[PDB]
DNA sequence: AAAGATATCTT
DNA sequence: AAAGATATCTT
């Protein structure tokens, strides 16, 4: 399907490619920064040749945003069916060792999860499915990078910022926790596990209609939580007292 | 100087030079995003190398960031002048139309500036510069031939998501204006104005004690500055009062 | 954890 | 503008 040939694809390409700098139209390359910030960028990038040739091979079109802080990254689409849109974000994280539990954040919890036309490029009701891709990275000890710049025949001579990346294709309510991501811009928090646990899905949601309530009931400081909920167990004993 | 040093370098290297794509060790070419999130990323790799072949030619240590979250992007000095340290940071603005009026976030104006050790590499009182490297571009929409993969032979081929970039070397202090470039995140505003008034340093501060009196008394929202100044008018009227 | 830093944009 | 969106990290 347009979801195991887009994961297929994503790891294979992965597994081929090792992304090392910037290249100028001059030929000049310049090497990579080491925070999540320039990979997090660099994953975006290299994921969207891939997700272009996979919808092209099912028949949908690719959308990305007209405005800067919309979601999502792609909106795929046929345009026989404009209600059968699917959403798909790309999410990054390092880790300090290959096996230690990571967390996502899963954008906002007050946006468009409340408002149907907020921050989105097409309504919200118009969407099918919300996939993340993740990109996990392990982080190099080294803390001084390359100052220098580089010609086309050093190519394996460019030190690389990570040690090894592992990608996945996930649904961004299996993989959905229960506590904020961040404070000030209120994002959904994933769950706090190991990588095989998101691709195998392995989360704490009954169901997306639970994981959409949950988030859109949840209240932004612990002052105004602690006399709703602060997590499953609390948001399912409020569920049994009738939502107060 | 220094100084005239770095933006003759950085001046020239714009002109030069035009980043084009994310390369592989492997060789393949990955072509560029639109927005500032991906530029703002591409003009600080660019810059880097430059700033420290700058630096090291008037001996000058170049430090980056040790930890994600802290200020500024290159703290400059001498191992004679510690106390004299140069703090440098990039940031990046677009413009839809070439030379329409821009405006930069500075950066926070409730860490380092109201507390020496709070988001910065080295305490707050060891510098006495900090300067900003501004990037400006004019957006440039994304089109077909984007989302494709390229190999070296097409380097001259690939479509560049700008156009008409410019830079600038100016102190913060200076191009600093009076009213805050983002509320959840309380950064400082630059003034709103052409790129020229950048270059020449036309900002609304008399001082440098000017720009970090207003913005360390600043309040965060206009709940508060209602009461107490919104800007460098009633600043000026609330210092003359005997700050109340 | 919770809350607020890191940079910039939109309405 | 002011206020809160865009991602993700620290503490
Ligand atoms: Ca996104
Ligand atoms: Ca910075």
């Amino acid at each position: 399907s347009l979801r195991s040939d887009l994961i297929n694809a994503l790891y294979d390409e992965n597994q081929k490619y090792d992304v090392c700098g910037i290249i100028s139209a001059e030929g000049k390359i310049y090497p990579l920064g080491s925070d999540t910030k320039v990979l997090s960028t660099i994953f975006e990038l290299f994921s969207r040749p891939i997700i272009n040739k996979i919808a092209e091979k099912h028949g949908y079109i690719v959308e990305e945003p007209k405005q800067q802080n919309h979601y999502p990254d792609f909106t795929l689409y046929k345009p026989s069916e404009p209600n059968k849109k699917i959403a798909i974000d790309i999410k990054t994280t390092y880790t300090n060792k290959e096996n230690e539990k990571i967390k996502f954040t899963l954008g906002g919890y007050t946006s468009f999860i409340r408002n149907n036309t907020k921050n989105i490029v097409y309504p919200f009701d118009q969407y099918i499915a919300h996939w993340i891709i993740g990109y996990v990275y392990t982080r190099v000890a080294t803390r001084k990078s390359s100052l220098k710049t580089y010609n086309i025949n050093e190519l394996n001579e460019i030190p690389k910022p990570y040690k090894g990346v592992k990608v996945f294709l996930q649904d961004k309510w299996v993989i959905a926790g229960d506590l904020a991501g961040s404070g000030n811009t209120t994002n959904i928090g994933s769950i706090h596990a190991h990588y095989k646990d998101f691709v195998e899905g392995k989360g704490i949601f009954d169901s997306e209609d639970e994981f959409l309530d949950y988030w859109r009931n949840y209240e932004r400081t612990s002052q105004l939580r602690n006399d709703k909920y602060n997590n499953i167990s609390e948001y399912r004993n409020w569920i049994y007292r009738g939502r107060k």
